[PDB]
């Protein structure tokens, strides 16, 4: 895995998962405005808050993050490769070339219904976000010790990490336990997957992933010691399904440690 990784290409991860179709959130049945959607709605119930948050394998998106900005000050990104630290940090310093992400800011605005524009939405994430971090989830001690990142989290949040860098169910139930551990007892996680899907492409670069099921990601979670509040599927639509991987679906889970 470690390996495949090397050749991972930001720009071509993020243009075959954000950028038209699946990028196209006009349409209410795409799967972005569904990860919204469970994001916005998560954190609307107002039972998931605290001071600071982790997003474990954030790659090169901050999406994942938007509806969650605002019940966190301080905001910990992470990732395995260099070039996405990179690639955040071009858009969280408004640096040339930074990828567009206005459309999400819009439509998670336009969802949480709380009539902020976009800007504002934006602006507030940049500022929380403290630092970004490189991260091995396969270590017992992801972020390592002595980390900048302020533990145990309130919040954890990552989004398609674990299936998409674990060979199997048993790499995948380690590493959960792995980022558990970071963790606040009582505190929640906030994890978005890929169901049943075996590999994708970012570049020159093709990825193995574990495929997985709805039960097996609650099996593992509750193994972790998680209590399930929501666990959710989405089906991807035929088109959606474009070539650059063959997920059958997307699941969203709302844990709780206990
Ligand atoms: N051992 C490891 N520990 C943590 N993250 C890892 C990892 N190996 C690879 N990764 C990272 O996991 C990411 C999977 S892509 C997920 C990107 C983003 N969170 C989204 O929702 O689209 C990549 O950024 C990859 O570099
Ligand atoms: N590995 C992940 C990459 C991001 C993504 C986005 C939408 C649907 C599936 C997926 C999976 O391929």
């Amino acid at each position: 895995v470690a390996s495949a990784y090397q050749r991972f290409e930001p720009r071509a991860y993020l243009r075959n998962n954000y950028a038209p179709p699946r990028g196209d959130l006009c349409n209410p049945n795409g799967v972005g405005p569904w990860k919204l959607r469970c994001l916005a709605q998560t954190f609307a119930t107002g039972e998931v808050s605290g001071r600071t948050l982790i997003d474990i394998g954030s790659g090169p998106t901050v999406y994942q993050l938007l509806s969650a900005c605002s019940h966190f000050e301080d905001i910990t990104m992470t990732d395995f490769l260099e070039v996405n630290r990179q690639e955040l940090g071009r858009w969280l310093q408004e640096e040339p070339g930074a990828f567009n992400w206005s459309m999400y800011s819009q439509h998670a605005c336009l969802i949480e219904g709380k009539g902020e524009c976009w800007q504002d939405k934006e602006r507030q994430l940049r500022a929380r976000v403290k630092r970004v971090l490189p991260i091995d989830v396969h270590q017992p001690q992801p972020l390592g010790a002595g980390s900048p990142a302020p533990l145990p989290a309130d919040a954890l949040v990552s989004a398609f990490c674990l299936e998409a860098v674990s060979p199997d169910l048993a790499s995948f139930q380690r590493a959960l336990d792995h980022i558990t551990t970071l963790l606040r007892p009582g505190g929640h996680l906030l994890l978005i997957g890929a169901l049943e899907e075996s590999w994708y492409l970012a570049g020159e670069a093709r990825l193995t992933v574990v495929p997985v099921s709805e039960e097996e990601v609650r099996e593992a979670l509750v193994r972790s010691g998680y209590k399930v509040r929501d666990l959710r599927t989405y089906i991807m639509p035929a088109h959606l399904q474009t070539g650059v991987d063959d997920v059958k679906g997307v699941f969203f889970a709302w844990a709780q440690k206990v």
